C-alpha cells in the first residue's frame, strides 16, 4: 500500500534519532502474526507547527524521488513516513565492520553511486544539506542509497541557493566555508560535503581518521578555527593507500568558491573511469 494503518505497523526496535524525529523498525503485519514485511518509519516527537511543516515537506521530497541509489518511499501513516528497510545499515558502519573486503574499486563503485544519486537529486533542485556516510544506507555489498532527508531544501526558482536562519547543528567538518559563514547552502556545498564523503570511503570511516580527529590534531571557538584553517587553504590529508587522482578529486570538491567546484555531472564520469582502470 501506500496508505498504511497504525495498528497494522508492530515496533521492533528503534534505528535511529535526530532531527527531533525518530527511524523505527517496525513490520507491516496486518495479519498479526509476524509475517508481515519490514518497513522502517519515521515520526516526529514535537507537535511544534514549524517541525510539523518541515516533516510534511520531507515526506513530499521523498515521495517525488525515483532512484535507484535514493532510500524507497513506501508510503505513510496518518503523522509518519513510511520507508524501505536496508538492514545493512549506514555505510559509516558498513565500512568500519567490512574493511578487509573491500578494495578501492569497490569505494569507487560507492563514490559514482552516490554521485549518481546527488546528480538526479540536483536535477530535481533538491539540496540534500547533510551528507555524509552516516546518511548513506547499504542496499547491498554493490549497491548503497542516500537517505535522511530530514534537512533537504528545495530550491526556488529563481535562486540557486539556500539561506537559512538559526544555526546548524551538524558536526561542523562536513560543511562548507560559505555554510558556516553565511549559513548558504545549495547544491555546489552538497559537493562541498561529498568531498567529505569520499574522504570517509577511503579512510573506511575509521575513527581516528575522522574529519573530527583530524581537526583537533590541527587544532577560540572550534567553528571560528575550522573557518580560519579553510580560508589559508588547509585541507584534509590524502587518507592512507589513497590513490592521487582520489585525492585531487577530493580537493577539486574543497574548492573555496561555490563556482570553481565541479558539478556532480562532471564527477560523475570521471569517478567511472577510475574505477575502470583501478
Ligand atoms: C538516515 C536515517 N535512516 C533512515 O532514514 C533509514 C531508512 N531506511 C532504513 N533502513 C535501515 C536503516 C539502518 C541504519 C539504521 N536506516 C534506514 C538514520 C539517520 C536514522 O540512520
Amino acid at each position: 500500500p501506500t496508505i498504511f494503518e497504525e495498528r497494522h505497523l508492530k515496533y521492533i526496535s528503534q534505528l535511529g534519532k535526530g532531527n527531533f524525529g525518530s527511524v523505527e523498525l517496525c513490520r507491516y503485519d496486518p495479519l498479526g502474526d509476524n509475517t508481515g514485511a519490514l518497513v522502517a518509519v519515521k515520526q516526529l516527537q514535537h507537535s511544534g507547527p514549524d517541525q510539523q511543516r518541515d516533516f510534511q515537506r520531507e515526506i513530499q521530497i521523498l515521495k517525488a524521488l525515483h532512484s535507484d541509489f535514493i532510500v524507497k518511499y513506501r508510503g505513510v501513516s496518518y503523522l509518519r513516513l513510511v520507508m524501505e528497510y536496508l538492514p545493512s545499515g549506514c555505510l559509516r558502519d558498513f565500512l568500519q565492520r567490512h574493511r578487509a573486503r573491500l578494495d578501492a574499486s569497490r569505494l569507487l563503485l560507492y563514490s559514482s553511486q552516490i554521485c549518481k544519486g546527488m546528480e538526479y537529486l540536483g536535477s530535481r533542485r533538491c539540496v540534500h544539506r547533510d551528507l555524509a556516510a552516516r546518511n548513506i544506507l547499504v542496499e547491498s555489498e554493490a549497491h548503497v542509497k542516500i537517505a535522511d532527508f530530514g534537512l533537504a531544501k528545495l530550491l526556488p526558482l529563481d535562486k540557486d541557493y539556500y539561506v537559512v536562519r538559526e544555526p546548524g547543528q551538524s558536526p561542523i567538518f562536513w560543511y562548507a566555508p560559505e555554510s558556516l559563514s553565511d549559513n548558504i547552502f545549495s547544491r555546489q556545498s552538497d559537493v562541498w560535503s561529498f568531498g567529505v564523503v569520499l574522504y570517509e570511503l577511503f579512510t573506511y570511516c575509521d575513527k581516528s581518521c575522522s574529519p573530527s580527529a583530524e581537526f583537533l590534531r590541527m587544532m577560540v571557538p572550534a567553528l571560528s578555527r575550522l573557518l580560519e584553517l579553510l580560508e589559508e587553504g588547509q585541507r584534509l590529508p590524502a587518507p592512507p593507500a589513497c590513490p592521487a587522482e582520489v585525492h585531487e578529486l577530493m580537493k577539486l570538491c574543497w574548492a573555496p568558491s561555490p563556482q570553481d567546484r565541479p558539478s556532480f555531472s562532471a564527477l560523475g564520469p570521471q569517478l567511472d573511469m577510475l574505477w575502470s582502470g583501478s
